[PDB]
């Protein structure tokens, strides 16, 4: 990450476009396994192997509290969602799939976002 991500704080401009690109991720139609926190009834063993679980609802609650200072922050909690995913999943799996095409999607819009603050 270059110096802006890292040390720029996040003005109420740059909210309004972490906005934007959350409910990008959130119309996503490979998003589904991501949206809401993990149903222990699923898998019963999932928060004993997770650490740090992370979902974009929770990120969502995020946003609209202001709890992210600086654009590596967000970055960081998103990269969270699909690290989880491909730790916990097998690399044959619909969620480790998904977890790929939704990761590659997220850096084409934070790529986006990055060239509109500065210009
Ligand atoms: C992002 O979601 C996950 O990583 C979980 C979601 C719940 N899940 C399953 O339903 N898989 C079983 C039934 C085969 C245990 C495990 C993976």
């Amino acid at each position: 990450e270059d110096a802006m991500t890292v040390l720029t704080p996040l003005t109420e401009k740059d909210y309004e476009g972490l906005k934007r690109v959350l409910r990008s991720l959130q119309a996503h139609k490979m998003a589904w396994p991501f949206l809401e926190p993990v149903d222990p009834n699923d898998a019963p063993d999932y928060y004993g192997v997770i650490k740090e679980p992370m979902d974009l609802a929770t990120m969502e609650e995020r946003v609209q509290r202001r709890y992210y200072e600086k654009l590596t922050e967000f970055v960081a909690d998103m990269t969270k969602i699909f690290d989880n995913c491909r730790y916990y999943n097998p690399s044959d799996s619909p969620f480790y799939q998904c977890a790929e095409v939704l990761e590659s999607f997220f850096v084409q819009k934070l790529k986006g976002f990055k060239a509109s603050r500065s210009h």
